[PDB]
């Protein structure tokens, strides 16, 4: 499969749809808004569509390398904003996945260059979570870390001036942290999801609590 | 459709895999790398593994509101650099799509708030081909912006240190910039693509010339 | 001067004060909230304080290279922000330098490394005055850089959501164009100062208009 | 005072140099490049060059709300890459300050907007040493707060790519962490001084002991 592949592949099965299925396209046009928020890793190793079934149009989605909510960072932050107070989304999810190469990296901090920066995120839930980390078998480590960096980061998406002020003035929305793993698909829900400021706090508390002895 | 509905979704994809296609969590366990970075914008309308047929883990992607490459947006060039110094893909993949509402919203400029900002890199490139854009019918000129949009993304990142550094050491990465409509989902290129600085200046300043054709 | 003379420079500057200048930190305690928010280069060829003659306190400074507001940089823009929205700073002056190391780096481009990146912004106004610069001899081109430089980012500073709310809700926020060169240290204004949205317009577009034959 | 105030105080301050001292704009216009880079907070209580005595051109400079240093921001990042491998500055100081309105902000968290996000960086620092801040009477968190603030900046740089890079391959830069007050403007060593990798980790874990202490 190269580049001429893919146009080759494009035009033909825009071909077949038109011929015989044409309700796909007029599902887009007819498409409402976007209900789901999807933030996942740039890895994206199962599309976030397959996984779930969403049809095109229904999942709004930001993609950076593991899935990463930095609290300054305008690109993420801007997908967010656009998200909640224009599109009005009802869910946002943040999906990590087990054997991600950023979170991997993280750990192993080869000299990578400029993206080690972006990595140094992690290190930072690495460090922060030593004692919990420690207590667990060498083997288990680095999916946990995949799972406590995505609890990490809803804590970071909810404490954002973007979810502070739609849950102050009583917005529906609900933040979800999700995990799969290569063998199965099989998401796996990190119990942290938080409605508003309180269960927030409790969710992410509680999160962090299970993954101790 | 609310959350349990996924939740069920994925449960019984997960098994129509497992028993009907075996091969599928295999090819994922050999970590074979992306010969691809697809950069689209957040709104998705056709899914770029739709689009073009590829399987999982064929493509690095990463997405923002209208597919923007901001010179400082460390976000997207952490992407770009992963992407051409550790995973080395060869092409990189810019995709706009016509109907796009963040095109639509920065030429509209309504006050949305904090997207604003990131909204005039786009109003730059509407007064920056304000006379090209003039030379149109009013009806055609809002799609002419999402392909000029494209090409500037691609000018701007083959200019990025990351691509100016690949294509002086010998790394071959091929920039391309593509734009699709809802009414067909078929692929347009829109014949800036790139190999070296030589031909990114070329193509780039040959793809403003013939959207004055017509 | 090495490190250990700043520590001893300043333990004896501090000594001689508090026995002989006192009113400096008594003035320094009921120093109000500042007036002017002051963007400046790194460089910092003359100290901004020096320039103007502003006691301490009275400016709230921010610094980058080569003076810029980039649309979607969160640093600088939270600056003004909280320039704008909490000290309420009643003028912005944005100050360019004739001579600055990053406007002729970004001419001459050299293979610098990550700073590149953010020079990209001035090559793109160089190349966005191309014709306007042609017409000039060799060596006026890169002091007109400067200045076409510190006007773009009026330009930017005053299209920002930041300027836009403030003028929309009648604020009174002024934005100067400066520049000072290095053989006097002589402010020169670039005459782009906008009050509102009305006069950011027609002053951008004559402070274009007087540097075209 | 209003702006042509600044105008005539600037053309008074000019004259005085050209007649009184000229060797001044002689001095500048040899380009010597600084040896020091301060990153420093807007507020700028005291001016650094009145702090320290440091001549205008013997420092590089960089001003943020409360002096942060952020791994992802590629505006401080810009600064620090190029007075490290441009100016090859030997010095780096942050400076923080006691009273700093943005410290106070983070911890009071009114709803300021924009500005909340970046001060997000400085609650985290807060909740990270909950302990040693309860271990504390409460009018001395404040400013152990302003303390700490600036050693996890100097962690943060030293764990940057730029100090990495720099401290690997041999170039002499230490980084300094520094805090004053308004009541003299004394210079106050937090004592996280770095020179390479493992200075940088031992003497931040010697920084969050010492202040345990009292
Ligand atoms: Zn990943
Ligand atoms: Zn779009
Ligand atoms: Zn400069
Ligand atoms: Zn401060």
């Amino acid at each position: 499969k190269d580049i001429d592949t893919l146009i080759s592949n494009n035009a033909l099965w825009s071909k077949m749809l038109v011929e015989e299925d044409p309700g796909f396209f007029e599902k887009l046009a007819q498409a409402q808004k976007p209900r789901f928020l999807w933030i996942g890793c740039s890895d994206s190793r199962v599309p976030a569509e397959r996984l779930t079934g969403l049809e095109p149009g229904e999942l709004f989605v930001h993609r950076n390398v593991a899935n990463l909510v930095i609290h300054t960072d305008l690109n993420c932050l801007s997908v967010v904003q656009y998200a909640v107070d224009v599109l009005e989304v009802e869910h946002i999810i943040i999906c990590g996945h087990y054997g991600c190469g950023g979170v991997q990296a993280a750990v192993e901090n080869p000299e990578l260059g400029l993206i080690n920066n972006w990595l140094l995120h992690i290190r930072d839930i690495w460090f922060k979570h030593s004692s919990l980390l420690g207590e667990m078998p060498q083997e288990r480590r680095l999916d946990t870390l995949c799972e406590l960096n995505v609890m990490e980061q809803v804590y970071n998406l909810g404490h954002s001036t973007i979810m502070q002020s739609a849950w102050k003035r009583g917005q529906k929305v609900t933040i979800h942290g999700w995990a799969y793993g290569i063998h199965d698909g099989l998401l796996r829900d990190l119990d942290v999801t938080a409605t508003n400021r309180e269960t927030l706090e409790q969710r992410y508390r509680h999160g962090i609590s299970n993954l101790k002895l």
